């Protein structure tokens, strides 16, 4: 569950777990399209006396800096909010199952050229690597 | 097995002749451990064929070096190895309506050997699955 781990995020990065701040990622989580500040005031200042514009663009700062969310920017525009789903990698050994974690910048060239000839807009990747681990490997020599 | 199966539907597809030779020589490598050399597919299967000489298992593996079933692992001098190919996967998955699609891409290489330096791997092949929301999808929930 999505919110769910958001939620976890800000836990374990020492955020406070706030009424408008629950609120703002449950708008994110729910929402197609990558909302502006205004977006979200509309959606939610009728349940938040003290909610603003700006109490919205902090909220999202912090998020930002939790690794929940990427600002987008574009010419003259106001920034657009992009909630992020966690990308994962793996390898995997075809003898013994061993599946191991790893970590890798991104792989934004694949993901743009994917989103061209399919015509996807693109979210999060798993990306699975098989072969033999090294103690397989040193076993088989 | 299913990846000698396929194996042998490539060579079908491809127009090659599916030879006792050729299969015997599959079915090698699909089952070898470590990557062979000629000699190594030479001196297995030589009992089983008296027209065999070293000369015919390289010129099959150049055979299915061409119908991309082998990879042909070289060393300065040395012989060289093969290695029987896995294909790579590549997958756009629509999250709202379950699509998938398949794309094509020439090769994950940096990420691999990067993959193999941190795991401590043997890398045969990947499947990477790209989630996002279709073209049909995002026309009705406002792209
Ligand atoms: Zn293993
Ligand atoms: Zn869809």
């Amino acid at each position: 569950h999505e919110l769910k781990e958001a939620l976890e995020t800000l836990k374990e990065t020492g955020v406070r777990i706030t009424p408008q701040r629950h609120a703002i990622l449950e708008y994110l989580v729910n929402s197609m399209a990558h909302p502006t500040a205004d977006d979200i005031y509309k959606a939610l200042e009728g349940k938040f006396p003290n909610m603003s514009v700006a109490t919205v663009y902090n909220n999202l700062r912090v998020f930002r800096e939790s690794g929940l969310v990427k600002e987008l920017t574009y010419g003259d525009a106001s920034s657009r909010f992009d909630f992020v789903t966690s990308d994962h990698y793996h390898a995997i050994c075809e003898n013994c199952g061993k599946i191991v974690d790893f970590h890798y910048p991104g792989l934004d060239e694949v993901e743009q050229l994917a989103a061209h000839v399919t015509g996807f807009k693109v979210s999060h990747h798993r990306l699975e690597i098989y072969g033999v681990c090294q103690e397989c490997s040193k076993k088989e020599n």
